[PDB]
């Protein structure tokens, strides 16, 4: 379903493609948006699908525009408009100057001292479910690691029931990767729904957990309001449930496909946060975008105030003119450039329990099932959207060459 073409667009710019469904998925998700940047595309394109908005393939015009907030806002963010639209997360649906008293607050709850005091809680859960696989000889990695091991340290964190994961993890896929059983909308009013009461609670008796340090916390002179902090707590959860969730799959089907990479990062240990890197390049997996707040002559593109851009993260370490041979996963990478974590104000507050959730996983699971492939013959799907994902990961491996820790 193509929106007619808006009058200011010039027809060579027209590139028809569909963010939630790319044409090329088969071949994988990364190598799908690929085709932005093969010879016959240009820097910055406009497509139709999806109600109609543009796309910067570029990593130099990717950089540039979540530089510049000034004529890109944040306040629309998401492809479709309704999405955008509806889109009210704190702090990413705020420009700059308001979002730098919640963008400090939401370091003080996920960024790196909180990441320090988990240490060992993370350890002990990727140990914990690594040991209980071991002895399987096969396991679906996305539903069984790579959803349970973030998210159920995200839901010790934010000191909410393991029971509701199944429910609040539905939600926030159909606001990244819809069913179309959900709108954008009805699937945040529910998250909301769900924390509307919580966040109640602890405004009136606090706990030291995260939602309690959010809905209690400090910003400009004065206490976050009900709503405020309602705002903030969803975007959290999101980033909790929906993020490295999927990017652990990413990385572990390249794994699982590639021993010389495996017995690289088993003999070399020293190599893997590089090699984390590398692969956050490699693997990048999310798109979203900004809104113009006015008339603007972008890179020689008229944009009309208005106008929805895609920027995505995911394709600046995929740009050859930011990395040469860039869908060749090299550990020891001269230097590895990406947009992974995004770029300027909004720069992921979270990466650090990122790199340490994924860090850990690659130290533990090489250690304990050093050797694994992909199931006999199976295919492997992606899933595209506002987040990437992998519908499925059926591993196999051999216990007897497996090590107990
Ligand atoms: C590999 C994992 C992750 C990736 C690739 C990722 C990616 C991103 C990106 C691209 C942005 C900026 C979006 C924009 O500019 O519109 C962002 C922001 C954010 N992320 Fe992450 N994220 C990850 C993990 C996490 C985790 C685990 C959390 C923990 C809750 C988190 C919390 C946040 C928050 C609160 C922001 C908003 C910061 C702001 O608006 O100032 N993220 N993330
Ligand atoms: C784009 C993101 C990855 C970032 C954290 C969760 C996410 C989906 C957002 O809405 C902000
Ligand atoms: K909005």
């Amino acid at each position: 379903n193509l929106a007619p073409l808006p009058p200011h667009v010039p027809e060579h710019l027209v590139f028809d493609f569909d963010m939630y469904n790319p044409s090329n998925l088969s071949a994988g998700v990364q190598e799908a948006w690929a085709v932005l940047q093969e010879s016959n595309v240009p820097d910055l394109v406009w497509t139709r699908c999806n109600g109609g908005h543009w796309i910067a393939t570029r990593g130099q015009l990717i950089r540039e525009a979540y530089e510049d907030y000034r004529h890109f806002s944040s306040e629309c963010p998401f492809i479709p408009r309704e999405a955008g639209e509806a889109y009210d997360f704190i702090p990413t649906s705020m420009d700059p100057p308001e979002q730098r008293q919640f963008r400090a607050l939401a370091n003080q709850v996920v960024g790196m001292p909180v990441v320090d005091k988990l240490e060992n809680r993370i350890q002990e859960l990727a140990c914990s479910l690594i040991e209980s696989l071991r002895p399987q000889g096969q396991c679906n990695f996305t539903e069984d690691y790579a959803e349970p091991f973030p998210i159920r340290i995200f839901m010790l964190l934010a000191g909410l029931p393991e029971e509701d994961i199944p429910h609040l993890k539905y939600l926030t896929d159909q606001m990244t990767r819809p069913d179309g059983s959900m709108t954008f909308a009805e699937a945040k009013e529910a998250l909301y729904d769900y924390l509307i009461p919580i966040i109640e609670q602890r405004r009136q008796k606090p706990g030291t957990d995260a939602i309690s340090i959010v809905a209690n916390g400090q910003v400009n002179g004065r206490p976050i309001t009900s709503d405020e902090a309602k705002r903030m707590c969803g975007l959290l959860l999101v980033g909790g449930l929906d993020t490295v969730v999927n990017f652990l799959s990413f990385s572990m089907e390249f794994l699982a496909k590639s021993p010389e990479h495996r017995q690289e990062l088993i003999e070399r240990p020293e190599r893997i946060p590089a090699a984390c890197e590398e692969l956050l390049r490699r693997f990048s997996l999310v798109a979203d975008g900004r809104i113009l707040t006015s008339d603007y002559e972008f890179h020689g593109v008229q944009l009309k105030k208005g106008d929805q851009i895609l920027l995505p993260q995911m394709l600046s370490g995929l740009d050859e003119r930011e990395n040469a041979a860039p869908m060749h996963v090299d550990f020891s990478r001269q230097k590895v450039s990406h947009t992974t974590f995004g770029h300027g104000s909004h720069l992921c507050a979270g990466q650090h329990l990122a790199r340490r959730e994924i860090i850990v996983t690659l130290k533990e699971w090489l250690t304990r099932i050093p050797d694994f492939s992909i199931a006999p013959g199976a295919q492997i799907q992606h899933k595209s959207g506002i987040v990437s994902g992998v519908q499925a990961l059926p591993l196999v491996w051999d216990p007897a060459t497996t090590k107990a820790v």
